[PDB]
């Protein structure tokens, strides 16, 4: 049985290569999590097929209906048996589908068009001048959601009042809106991406700060699943080969632009 | 029934209290995986007993007897119900034990008297002047034992060899050779313990270079254990209400003595 993987189009992770249209099925796509996934179909011995998560979404749970979207929705109801993709681990993703150890870390950061005058979080909450926002149906969205902490609670309150929205469907939306409003926006994303955008022309972005938070990406299966042991221990494998940390250094740094 | 917790005294995770003789059971000890056990009893709610491991090791299996010794050991003979340690997630424990999400980041990194002419592993590699080891039944030690990576196989094959022994028996004992030895002896250790040293009077040591490798601390238990499911969820709670920081600055740089 060919496995199916759902992933999400984020840069460098999942990017359709230059030629695909004349490539078929898993050739057609590149990046760092099209060869994680090459690697653990290999140590794992299964076949697969990448599929484009159908909603675009990384995975969050409908107030109202309790519906999972996204990714994560994919899971859990049986619409694919295993995501590979920069999906955050979190409390609540953890109580209803399995994730490996990390196979790679990352906090919440501040991206800024250069120039802006802003250097901390604590910066964007004394002020108003300057917009903020994050990806709707993410982990970094119900990070400020739920946060405690004094800044992080005033940059929330905020952004869930702000007009027009201030959050995007997609990471490649926030980042366009950095880079056309003049550092009027601010845009609040992941370490990881924020530092992959700022190696990529034009050069007009910046990550400014410290990481707000530590966490790490997983490889999820749905609970129970007879992949999941297998899975946790090829990501263990890899990490300790070193192929993990040559993998970011070809998608991130070897493909520096600026 | 009361959780029979086993650890390891290794500042600034677990230490004797300075009144440790006039108190009675788990008040006898203070530390970052004292604080952590606690409020990992509290959320899984268990009534728990801290031991420290007989033998003092962290644990590595015998390559003869291939019996495991240290904290994996009294996890896998049945001696303990849980780790709460700076005990590094890898695969040959995860094969024998369970592992939480990690709790704690870190790397293997080199630690030198302050103005040692090195700036690498690869420097350390390329000279004999300065001699260097590593902790005794530890990750570290395994790392560079298995490693494929041309720099770090030419250092194992170097202080495998070297006499007397470069290897140490405790974290101590390596910062004191690393103190006494008037910039001939560096020491690899992991970067939490190095970064704790470094805030710490004398003054005289430094962590430098990147790690050599990313991986992290993880709570540990016997394999199917029915605690197993609670301890992460409690790990990944606490993480995400920022108690795990928390803890960090408390223990490492809040009491900076540099
Ligand atoms: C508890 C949580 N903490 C951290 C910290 C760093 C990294 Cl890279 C991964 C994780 S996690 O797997 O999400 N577990
Ligand atoms: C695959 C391995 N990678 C990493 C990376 C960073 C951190 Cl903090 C933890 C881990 S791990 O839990 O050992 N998993
Ligand atoms: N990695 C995030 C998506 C990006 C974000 O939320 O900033 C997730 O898994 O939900
Ligand atoms: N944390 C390590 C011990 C310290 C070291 O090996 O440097 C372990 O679990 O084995
Ligand atoms: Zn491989
Ligand atoms: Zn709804
Ligand atoms: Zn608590």
């Amino acid at each position: 049985k060919t496995v199916v993987v759902t992933t999400i189009l984020e840069s460098p992770y999942v990017m359709m290569k230059k030629n695909h249209e004349m490539l078929e099925g898993n050739e057609r796509y590149e990046g760092y999590c099209v060869d994680l996934a090459a690697e653990i179909a290999k140590h794992c011995g299964f076949k697969y097929k990448l599929t484009i998560v159908g909603d675009g979404k990384y995975g969050a749970r409908d107030a109202d209906t309790k519906i999972w979207n996204g990714m994560v929705g994919e899971l859990v109801y049986g619409k694919a048996d295993i995501a590979i993709a920069p999906l955050t681990i979190t409390l609540v993703r953890e109580e209803v589908i399995d994730f490996s150890k990390p196979f790679m870390s990352l906090g919440i950061s501040i991206m800024i068009k250069k120039g802006t005058p802003i250097e901390s979080a604590e910066d964007l909450s004394k002020q108003t001048e300057i917009a903020y926002g994050t990806l709707d149906s993410g982990s970094t969205k119900e990070f400020f959601r739920r946060s405690k902490i004094a800044v992080f609670d005033k940059m929330w309150t905020y952004m869930r009042s702000a007009e027009p929205s201030v959050f995007v469907r997609t990471t490649a939306e926030g980042v366009a809106r950095v880079r056309k409003s003049k550092g009027k926006y601010a845009y609040l994303l992941e370490s990881t991406m924020n530092e992959y955008i700022e190696q990529r022309k034009p050069c007009d972005t910046m990550k400014v700060g410290g990481n707000l938070d530590s966490k790490g990406y997983g490889i999820a299966t749905p609970k129970g699943s007879s992949l999941g042991n297998a899975v946790n221990l090829a990501v263990l494998k890899l990490s300790e080969q070193g192929l993990l940390d040559k993998l970011k250094n070809k998608w991130w740094y070897d493909k520096g632009e600026c």
